[PDB]
């Protein structure tokens, strides 16, 4: 299959939603990874988000990229603002961990960057046969 | 000043729920630090649940431990289930459940969060009175 590998700050959002994203739309067409410069921890609104639509989610776990240093990915695509990938892409999104407000207006902003990442990764697999 | 570093695996919630409560409830009595053998990224929730009790967490960094190997510390206390500290006078163990492994939605953790929060605070104003 072909290897994607997300990037982020923290693997604990955006990567996080374009995984099972990509994992959903693709099927297994890809191997999927997400990682980040410095690991947190899955932010339980990513989790809400996505289990909305139905997504499963408990195998997402928040981890750092050093351990994938000498991996090798064909698409290697950040979604924050690697040295071996064929494709490196750049997909900036909102950070809606960035987010501040009440759980149900953080809540919005994670839904809104979700549906964002689906529609591009929507199209991006269609747009790959 | 007494100096003490709080120790745990990432150095994202307990040893930094204990870093700022040992600040708030030692004054500039304590030199106070906290660092993970593997470090991460400041847990959200640890943040939130320091700032609902009035405590400022803009200085809280996740750090590795490493550069404090050598350093003299009168305490080093671990709250996590461990480098050697040949300059620290004390070790002391004081473990607590982790709440970064807490599932469930954010009102579930938060729960845990506090409740962590709320045994180190006690620990920490107890420990403080000692002697």
């Amino acid at each position: 299959p072909v290897s994607v590998l997300f990037l982020c700050t923290g693997n604990t959002a955006r990567s996080q939603l374009a995984q099972v994203l990509l994992e959903h739309h693709g099927g297994g067409r890809y191997a999927v990874t997400s990682a980040g410069l410095e690991p947190g921890s899955v932010n339980p609104l990513t989790v809400q988000v996505l289990q909305e639509s139905g997504l499963p989610t408990g195998h997402l776990q928040a981890k750092g990229v050093r351990p994938l240093i000498a991996e090798h990915f064909t698409y290697v695509i950040t979604v924050c603002d690697f040295p071996n990938a064929t494709y490196r892409l750049h997909w900036p999104f909102e950070d809606p961990a960035a987010a501040t407000g009440s759980e149900e207006e953080r809540l919005a902003v994670f839904r809104h960057v979700r549906d964002e990442i689906d529609a591009r990764i929507q199209a991006w697999v269609a747009a790959r046969v």
